[PDB]
């Protein structure tokens, strides 16, 4: 038994969020919660939100015991890009792509 949760279109580049999910991969739920709470890394709040959503799914929808949960999988996929329009530059269009993040957290039982 395992419980999943996903957060889409997070406005943070995948690279930065990956640095965050890397800290919690394989940890117990309690440990992951603390790491997220005290980490200085940008995007920690979004991963924390997905973590709690997965915990709510495991405990309330799948009746799993909260004290047995650990982060079985946590990863970030590249989501759709946002094409930010910049002021004209030397007569030309200036468009830069800003990538969003797709975050997945899967909780399992030890
Ligand atoms: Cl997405
Ligand atoms: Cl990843
Ligand atoms: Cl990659």
């Amino acid at each position: 038994m395992e419980a999943k949760a996903i957060a889409r279109y997070v406005r943070i580049s995948p690279r930065k969020v990956r640095l965050v999910v890397d800290l919690i991969r394989g940890k117990s739920l309690e440990e992951a919660r603390n790491i997220l709470r005290y980490t200085n890394k940008r995007g920690a709040y979004f991963v924390a939100k997905v973590l709690e959503s997965a915990a709510a799914n495991a405990v309330n929808n799948h009746d799993m015991l909260e004290d047995r949960l650990y982060v079985k999988a946590a990863y970030v996929d590249e989501g759709p890009a946002l094409k930010r329009v910049l002021p004209r530059a030397r007569g030309r269009a200036d468009i830069i792509k800003k990538r969003t993040s797709h975050i997945t957290v899967i909780l399992g039982e030890k």
